[PDB]
């Protein structure tokens, strides 16, 4: 699935994402963006062998099972293509657990880079939420 920007940004308040560890939902939405360009099917191999999952790009050295990344942890108890659903629960209630883990949003490369210091409340304008 790929969600509309609104859209998504809803789905994540829903599931309690928006403001979770002191992190507005716009960070939530940016992340997304240049993660996965809000494609839950968005799948990337990485040096290590690892693969990132899903709409938030969560990774197999650390986070899911996908059977093919030796020597890693299942840290959220899923199968990686759990991460790949149209529906954000999984990978919600994922990302929860990834972002506490002590480097807060951090862990998103592409969040760091793209989105940490930016205007990111205009990720959620125009959205009803
Ligand atoms: C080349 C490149 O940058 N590729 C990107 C991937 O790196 C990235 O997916 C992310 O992968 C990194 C690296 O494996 C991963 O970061 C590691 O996360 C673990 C778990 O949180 C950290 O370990 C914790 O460190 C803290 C701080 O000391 C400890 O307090 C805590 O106890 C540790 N937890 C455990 C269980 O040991 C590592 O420190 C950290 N390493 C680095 C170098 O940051 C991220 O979690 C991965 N992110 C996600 C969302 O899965 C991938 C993301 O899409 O993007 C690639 O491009
Ligand atoms: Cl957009
Ligand atoms: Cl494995
Ligand atoms: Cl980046
Ligand atoms: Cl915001
Ligand atoms: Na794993």
């Amino acid at each position: 699935k790929v969600f509309g920007r609104c859209e998504l940004a809803a789905a994540m308040k829903r599931h309690g994402l928006d403001n979770y560890r002191g992190y507005s939902l716009g960070n939530w939405v940016c992340a997304a963006k240049f993660e996965s360009n809000f494609n839950t099917q968005a799948t990337n191999r990485n040096t290590d062998g690892s693969t990132d999952y899903g709409i938030l790009q969560i990774n197999s050295r650390w986070w899911c099972n996908d059977g093919r990344t030796p020597g890693s942890r299942n840290l959220c108890n899923i199968p990686c293509s759990a991460l790949l659903s149209s529906d954000i629960t999984a990978s919600v209630n994922c990302a929860k657990k990834i972002v506490s883990d002590g480097n807060g949003m951090n862990a998103w490369v592409a969040w760091r880079n793209r989105c940490k210091g930016t205007d990111v409340q205009a990720w959620i304008r125009g959205c009803r939420l």
